[PDB]
């Protein structure tokens, strides 16, 4: 159904859910080698064997790319597939569960993570995030990579792993950049498996962590715009990257 072999975005429908896939190499100046992202109606796969890498914005440090798929409106791209129910204000979200099976492989030293995220914005359809907005990530896996900012707290948050109810311990990392960056990183990373969890628990934790903020105000009034799922990779010193992944059994349930 969808095959992309260079940076780009395509919409698709998976189990009746309208989505967008983005072979996202946003911070890569140029590369040699190959990338391929595919959706065949039942699974999305991504593979990369690229070299000659260097950051597009060196001084910002951080990752090189984030191949991913998402439901909703991604502000930085002013894009959403047609028929999405997002954005919705945080306060209207009773629940938003996400379930997916994943299998990630990568050369051993590669800075990489399996991360999902949303952007909470003051206006519904912004084209950028700035002071007053929030980026919230949820990392189920990481290899030789720490989130931006610094660790400020740990949260116990439940989820279903391979069909079993478990309690994860999540480190919350915070950075105040052009917007507020919050990353919850699971202490026992999982490289492969199936997870089902409710985004509402992460939004509840973020709100508690930002209640004293001088930048983020009226947290519950922000708009939950999108749910992105992918793998960030790279660092300012990564010159080549070989990894790939497969996502299957995806579903989301939004209750407002």
């Amino acid at each position: 159904m969808v095959l992309m072999t260079k940076p780009g975005t395509s919409d698709f429908v998976w189990n009746g859910i309208p989505l967008s896939m983005e072979l996202n190499l946003w911070n890569i100046k140029e590369y040699s080698g190959s990338v391929a992202m595919k959706f065949d109606g039942e699974k999305i796969t991504f593979d990369a064997d690229i070299q000659n890498l260097s950051p597009k914005e060196p001084e910002r440090g951080g990752v090189l790319g984030y191949p991913e798929f998402y439901y909703g409106y991604k502000p930085w791209e002013n894009h959403t597939a047609e028929g999405s129910k997002l954005p919705v204000p945080v306060s209207s979200m009773k629940s938003f569960s996400v379930e997916v099976s994943f299998d990630i492989h990568h050369e051993p030293s590669l800075p990489l993570n399996f991360a999902m995220e949303t952007w909470l914005t003051r206006e519904k359809y912004q084209t950028e995030a700035s002071i007053g907005d929030v980026e919230i990530m949820v990392w189920f896996y990481f290899n030789n990579l720490t989130p931006g900012g610094e660790k400020i707290e740990e949260f116990t948050i439940p989820f279903v792993l391979n069909g079993e109810s478990v309690e994860g311990t999540w480190e919350l990392w915070l950075a105040e950049w052009g917007w507020d960056y919050l990353a919850f990183r699971l202490k026992d990373p999982v490289k492969k498996g199936r997870v089902k969890f409710d985004v509402r628990h992460f939004l509840d934790a973020a709100g508690k962590a930002l209640s004293s903020s001088a930048r983020v105000k009226d947290f519950e009034d922000l708009y939950f715009t999108v749910w992105e799922i992918g793998t960030e990779f790279g660092s300012p010193e990564t010159k080549s990257a070989q990894f790939g992944w497969k996502f299957e059994n995806f579903s989301i349930d939004l209750e407002v």
